[PDB]
């Protein structure tokens, strides 16, 4: 209602099946926000112990350069040589990356957007993996089994951290730009061990005004291509937003806790210092309507489309030739949960 970033906390039953729980999540109005966070129950694991991971191995790091200046930013992302966990680890807790010293969330966040710039850290990355065991049937982020699946059991396709699983190795002062999902689908994203990961939301009603923003800002850009934020290299800080009047909230996700963030939410935010998430994207049937809508990269040819063409048929039978005939005018409505939902209202 005021559109904030709500928390929840599934019985085991309730946890078991993850399509319905989004469904009730939406019912209670946590997609307004753009982003809920999920604790789930305490007899819930992944994975027994993540002792066994040293080995693991990072194919490619990037080392995040940062240009800017009064709340705004640019970040490059580098390249580096590949690298074990044991090896970023070590990296990570030295004493030139590790989380400085502080009292309160408010204090590293202050560290956070005064040394963004500085020192530049890497961030372990895009990893294609899950750290999940096999046995694992309960938001098991490598088989969340939703309509997005259709992407590959209708059409033949797979796409790298969308409907495969991705894992992030951050250390302190690592940073995810401000963006929304391609094709402007669901994530979800679990934090299996480490230090905290904080999270900024706009919300989805709101999202318009954060883009006049940003191509007001950065002009050229904007010029450049159709939805440069796709691109995930602009930073903005929380003061910034305020100034402008862009309404935004925050939250910090910590160990064992699931984020979920929701169609055309805006997000960004920073690592606390060492740890892991895992993450891809899924959706339901609300989703449709804006991978409809989405607005692509129009400059890279390396980037994420989705044929919707499979899910209208599928599931908007009686939309399908208009909207082929390019005459569909439906209106999102960023307040409404989706239909599965009914079920809860
Ligand atoms: C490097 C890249 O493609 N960026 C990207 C693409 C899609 C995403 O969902 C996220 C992302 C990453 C995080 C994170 O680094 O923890 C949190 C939320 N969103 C980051
Ligand atoms: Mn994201
Ligand atoms: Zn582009």
């Amino acid at each position: 209602p005021s559109a904030r970033i709500m928390t929840f906390y599934p019985t085991m039953e309730e946890f078991r099946n993850f399509s319905r729980y989004i469904a009730y999540i939406e019912s209670q109005g946590a997609h307004r926000a753009g982003l809920a966070k999920v604790v789930p129950p305490k007899e819930w694991k992944p994975r027994a112990s993540y002792d066994d991971i040293d080995d693991l191995v990072i194919p490619a790091p990037i080392q995040q350069l940062v240009t800017g200046q009064s709340g705004l930013f640019t970040q490059y992302n580098i390249q580096k040589k590949a690298m074990t966990v044991r090896e970023f680890r070590k990296i990570a807790n030295s004493d030139k990356y590790c989380t400085p010293r502080y009292s309160e969330f408010e204090e590293l966040e202050r560290k956070y957007w005064k040394n963004l710039t500085f020192n530049p850290p890497i961030y372990g990355a895009d990893v294609n993996g899950t750290l999940y065991e096999k046995h694992v049937d309960e938001w098991n982020i490598g088989r969340l089994r939703t309509i997005l699946d259709l992407v590959e059991k209708e059409s033949g396709i797979t796409i790298e951290g969308v409907n495969t699983p991705y894992l992030y190795f951050g250390m302190w002062k690592t940073s995810f730009a401000w963006h929304t999902e391609d094709m402007d689908l669901y994530s979800i994203n679990y934090l299996h061990f480490g230090e905290p990961k904080s999270w900024y939301s706009v919300p989805p009603e709101h999202g318009k005004r954060l883009e006049r923003l940003a191509k007001g800002f950065f002009p050229g850009s904007a010029q450049s291509c159709e939805a440069f934020l796709r691109h995930k290299m602009t930073l903005i800080s929380p003061l910034m937003l305020k100034k402008y009047g862009i309404p935004f909230d925050k939250v910090t996700q910590e160990a064992g806790e699931f984020m979920i963030t929701f169609p055309y939410g805006y997000h960004a935010g920073f690592n606390h210092g060492f740890n892991c998430a895992e993450s891809t994207n899924f959706a339901t049937r609300r989703w449709i309507e804006y991978g409809k809508q989405a607005v692509l990269c129009s400059c890279r040819k390396d980037m994420v489309k989705i044929s919707m063409d499979v899910f209208v048929r599928k599931f908007q039978p009686e939309r399908y030739k208009l909207w082929k005939a390019g005459k569909d005018n439906t209106v999102i409505d960023h307040t409404l949960p989706t239909p599965e939902a009914a079920e809860f209202l």
